[PDB]
């Protein structure tokens, strides 16, 4: 997609706040420092639920960093409310990107996030970023085992991502396309 506008538009505390129009929404989530932040500004060129206006036909909504454990119960029990209202009842939401580390098996947090998208249906793409910094001859290698450990369902998609190289951006908007359009 060749982005002309990206705002944010409302940072959510509550479902009370989301957007009105009706346009089709694609969450993001990921462990903190991830690289999400870096994946959204690589994708448009550039404690609450962040809906950002795209080319105003699309909502992105950034969900915060799951995984960090340095945090108070109430924001983790916060953080558990507000993920689980939205996915369960946002009619608009057409796919969740969960990103993840290519360098590492992903985490027993991020294997906890895909079992709950999986559970309630959601379709994912997952994107397994910071590959520059490994081998592209290992790619492969790392590649199967965040597929063996999320055990992704073939109808979801995994996009080796960089957000030094936008290695994976053509790929990424096409697979956000594909899910919007289903
Ligand atoms: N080498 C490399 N560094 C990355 C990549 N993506 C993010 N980073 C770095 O990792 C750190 C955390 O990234 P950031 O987007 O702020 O993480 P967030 O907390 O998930 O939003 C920052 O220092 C980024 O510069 C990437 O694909 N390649």
């Amino acid at each position: 997609m060749k982005v002309t506008k990206s705002e944010i538009v409302i940072s959510a505390v509550k479902p009370e706040q989301y957007p009105e129009g009706g346009l089709p929404e694609i969450a993001l989530a990921g462990r903190s420092n991830v690289g999400k932040s870096s994946f959204i500004n690589s994708l448009i060129n550039r404690q609450t639920l962040n809906f950002y206006i795209i080319n105003d036909e699309l909502h992105f909504v950034d969900v915060p960093g799951y995984g960090f454990a340095k945090v108070s119960k109430s924001e983790r029990e916060a953080w558990g409310r507000m993920i689980e209202t939205y996915i369960t009842t946002r009619e608009e939401l057409k796919a969740v990107v969960q990103i993840v580390d290519l360098r590492h098996a992903p985490s027993n947090d991020d294997v906890q996030m895909y079992e709950f998208l999986k559970y309630y249906g959601i379709p994912v793409i997952v994107i397994a970023t910071k590959a520059d910094k490994i081998p592209k001859g290992k790619w492969d290698k790392h590649a199967k085992v965040v597929r063996q450990t999320l055990n992704i369902d073939p109808e979801d998609e995994l996009i080796l991502f960089s957000s030094e190289t936008k290695k994976g951006k053509d790929e990424a908007w096409g697979a956000i396309k594909k899910m919007i359009n289903r």
